[PDB]
């Protein structure tokens, strides 16, 4: 009675439906547990990126910048009453959730207007490997509510934090509780070395009250691991200077909750600190559990749904794309794959996604914009590496008063060919610069074909079309110079 | 010939010439302008334009005038204080510009000392003859030579000025050069030109105008930004009049005459007649060469300015020209480029030129624009079939913040029968820095198909590039097709 049959409705999901329906007018059945973005399962119809990530983060990361700009102001000549300046962190909340309704209603309306397409309110799981079944919850045992026939199922139900087993974490919450905080803590901790930590603590150090405070943990030596050194060395010092404390070593033993209401946080070094809120970010799993993947023998691998380069399971007609697999947990690269799939599957060719050179960025303040390989890796898979490097506090941040906000641009290549192995900058703009760069990477752009390239003045950008002599080099995983 | 070199002008060109003849290649480089410091009286001084009255300068005060946007905007994400509070001091402004240009002004003659083989010279320069250039102490012909160079090899990098049209009263208005040293911001201004530089400046005065002040652009042709992607030049337009700057397009100044209170009265050739505090002419710059004495030399003039070849070489052997001065194209980073090829091609191994092609660029006007290639009506007429991709957006930012008119413009331009992509023009927040690595990309002949086969960044307005399929409508031998 179904052609396909996604379960998710998230952006691999949604992308892979109207890309059936549409191109391939073939009978679509998608499933979401909820309409509208909020609690109680926080996600809804519109996914991660619409309700709890992509979205919403932006949004609130925008407004954790006014707090440069109204602070940088100042050295340009504008001036106000800065005692009489406070930041309303309700109105930041309330206009996120009317921005994201729209988007669910909107996306509500299309399966409306879209036929082919119908949605299906409730929990979804495989009986057989032709047999959906959407119930009420996410127990097994509750009522099935709709019993679906299809020829082909998709997997797309994303991913979820993942909450340690230390005593306490009852009283911590994941990134999705922090996106509906009816008050912005004063004392904030937030646990995680990763983008959510940092993009987070970014956003909580903006609209912190009077005394507030935010501090940052990661059990590893310094925050951002699987970023390029330098920007992860340079990014530590941006966030310091913004008045984020940053523990580096420490990993939480146990959660306690006062009388007061506050936490006491214990460190299994032996340190004790109180917080107002305690965020984990220290990871997000597969959601498969829910799925009953057993009823049709698909395997998991790591956590993750096993696919092949092509997105199908180990049991043909059973596809999984998205977060569910564990590959590059970025929207973009969702979206990707469910085209590829559908293309594969009800098209005259067979399509994969290229999960190399994609570029990426985290929106921290300042941000970070990245593609291809850190040059620890490449070091180790080509035996002659140049790496380009450049640092320099742009003009505007040398009269606005914040003299700490350096630009990093660094380029790593093959030095035996030229080619560009990998580009990373840190600084303001860097996620919007890192695009193009994105596409100068699918096209094995070598170094002469920056510098050859005439600048656009005054950017920062530029900087990547000046750098002409490398600064170093690895000779087989060693480091050598240039007398 | 005690000199390998002489070039006349530090700026851009000039000092990237001189200063790679020197450490490249060793030469004995003499090099020369009129000022050490920016400002009045000569405006231009040792690092040219760009970092006198031009790049530098301009960017310190668009970027101030921004604040007012992200003052304005903040209160969209939840951020409030006492905005009767609120006042901008162009004073300020011009104190840090100043203190900024300084510096690099400085940077500049302490880089002379440091540097063997590179000498400053003081002064106006002007050609005796083909291998002789004079230092005088004025632009006179006549006033006393303080220095006569004898050299084998002669740069001329003297760059441009604004052209002043001669309508009566035109001694009552500025240029440019004067925009960046006024005392006070005008009540009531008029830039006078089409062109970016009277946009840009348009969005200054527009930011730090007093009370009642009102900001008035005019062009006496259709609309503003001739030369640039149609698609840019309307939206611009409707955000620029969104923001209270009044555009008059089809007027043409006739006189100004400067009444008691001190204003300024305009009269328009349609009869039309308003007054202002400031009138400031924008309506283009010409190559200096008047000053060079180039008939001691029997260097050719084209079109205002010094002709030159593909290599940058003038009729008369070893007199080359780089930058503003052969009216190519007036960008700082062309100038600097055109300096290294020419230095490579006279006293390197290699013969080496520009490519003024596919060069990026942008306005920086608010919002700004970030251009590179062709423009459709310039397409096709080279190309039998263009393809023509459009997309428009309100970034989502823009919902929130309140500014909801501030849409972003992302066009491609493509040669259908192949997908090369001619022309990528965008109109929106950080355009500039987008378009910096799409001019590599175009470098690269990029075609349409590899932007889309890109993943995109997300969120970002740049991810719109990677996401343009299918063509908004096509160019057949110039006439304007669509898919049924
Ligand atoms: C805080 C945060 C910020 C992020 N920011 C960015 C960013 O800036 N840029 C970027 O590229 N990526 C970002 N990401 C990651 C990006 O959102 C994900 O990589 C992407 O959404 C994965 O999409 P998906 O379709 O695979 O999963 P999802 O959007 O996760 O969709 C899964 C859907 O499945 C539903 N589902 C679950 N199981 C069932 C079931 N049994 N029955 C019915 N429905 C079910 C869920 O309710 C959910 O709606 C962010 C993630 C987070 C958490
Ligand atoms: C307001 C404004 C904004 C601009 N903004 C930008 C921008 O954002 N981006 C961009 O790319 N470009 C911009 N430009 C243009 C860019 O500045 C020029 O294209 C570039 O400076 C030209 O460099 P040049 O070396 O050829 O000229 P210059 O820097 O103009 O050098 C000419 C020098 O020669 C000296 N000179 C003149 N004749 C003599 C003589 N007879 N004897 C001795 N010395 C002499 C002068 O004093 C001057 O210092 C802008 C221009 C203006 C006017
Ligand atoms: C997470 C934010 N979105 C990216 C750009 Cl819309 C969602 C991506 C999922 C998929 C691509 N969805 C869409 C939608 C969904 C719903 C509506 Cl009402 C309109 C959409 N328009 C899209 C336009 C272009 C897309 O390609 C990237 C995707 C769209
Ligand atoms: C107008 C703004 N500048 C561009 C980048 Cl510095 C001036 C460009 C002129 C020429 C390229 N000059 C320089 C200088 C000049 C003086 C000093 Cl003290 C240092 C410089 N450093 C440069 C570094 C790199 C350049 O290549 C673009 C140019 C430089
Ligand atoms: C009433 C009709 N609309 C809802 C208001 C339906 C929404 C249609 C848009 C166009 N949706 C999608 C897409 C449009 C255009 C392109 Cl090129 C791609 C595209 N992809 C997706 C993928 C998923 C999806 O689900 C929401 C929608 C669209
Ligand atoms: C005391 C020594 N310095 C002054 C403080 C001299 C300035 C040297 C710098 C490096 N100048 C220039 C350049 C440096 C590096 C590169 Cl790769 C290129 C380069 N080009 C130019 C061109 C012109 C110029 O004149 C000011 C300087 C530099």
């Amino acid at each position: 009675i179904f052609d396909l049959v996604v379960i998710g409705a998230g952006s691999g999901g949604l992308e892979a439906a109207w890309n059936a329906a549409t191109l391939y007018k073939k009978r679509v059945a998608v499933i979401d547990v909820q309409m509208v973005h909020g609690p109680p399962f926080f996600s809804a119809l519109g996914g991660t990126c619409v309700n709890v990530g992509c979205v919403p983060k932006k949004l609130m990361v925008t407004g954790a910048q006014y707090m440069e700009h109204l602070r940088e102001s100042a050295g340009f000549g504008w001036e106000f009453d800065r005692t009489t300046l406070r930041a309303e962190w309700k109105n930041l909340i309330a206009v996120k959730d009317e921005a994201v309704l729209n988007i669910n209603k909107s996306y509500d309306e299309m399966f409306r207007d879209t036929e082919g397409l119908e949605f299906f309110l409730g929990w979804g799981s495989l009986e057989s490997k032709n047999v959906v079944n959407v119930r009420e919850s996410a127990d097994p045992a509750s009522a099935v509510k709709e019993r679906l026939e299809t020829e082909h199922i998709l997997l797309a139900s994303g991913s979820w934090p993942h909450m340690p087993n230390i005593p306490g974490i009852e009283h911590c919450i994941s990134s999705n509780e922090a996106f509906y905080l009816p008050e912005p803590p004063r004392r904030v901790l937030t646990v995680g070395g990763g983008f959510i930590s940092v993009e987070f603590a970014g956003i909580f150090n903006a609209y912190k009250p009077k005394d507030g405070q935010v501090t940052l943990c990661y059990r590893g030596e310094m925050i951002l691991r699987g970023f390029d050194h330098t920007l992860r060395e340079e990014l530590t010092k941006q966030l310091t200077a913004n008045g984020i404390q940053i523990l580096t070593k420490e990993n939480p033993a146990k959660v306690e909750l006062n009388a007061d209401g506050s936490k006491s946080v214990t460190f299994e070094s032996g340190k004790k600190m109180d917080f107002d809120l305690v965020m984990m970010a220290i990871g997000r799993s597969p959601r498969t559990k829910d799925l009953q993947l057993q009823n049709a023998g698909v395997m998991i691998k790591n956590g993750g749904v096993q696919v092949d380069e092509y997105s199908r399971t180990n049991v043909s007609n059973i596809y999984a794309i998205g977060d569910v697999t564990n590959r590059v947990m970025l929207t973009p690269v969702a979206i990707n794959e469910a085209a590829a799939l559908v293309d594969t599957v009800f098209g005259t060719t067979p399509r994969k996604t290229d999960h190399t050179r994609v570029a990426s960025a985290v929106f921290s303040i300042p941000p970070i914009g990245t593609c291809g390989l850190i040059e620890e890796v490449a070091s180790k898979r080509y035996e002659v590496v140049a790496v380009y490097l450049s640092s320099f506090t742009p003009l505007m941040h040398k009269v606005s008063g914040s003299k700490y906000k350096t630009f990093v641009a660094k380029i790593i290549t093959n030095h035996s060919d030229g080619t560009v192995l990998g580009v990373h900058l840190l600084g303001d703009n860097a996620p919007e610069i890192i695009q193009g760069i994105g596409i100068c990477l699918k096209l094995n752009a070598k170094i002469s074909d920056f510098y050859n390239t005439i600048g656009v003045h005054p950017t920062s950008a530029e900087e990547l079309c000046s750098m002409r002599t490398p600064s170093y080099y690895y000779v087989k995983g060693e480091k050598m110079e240039k007398p």
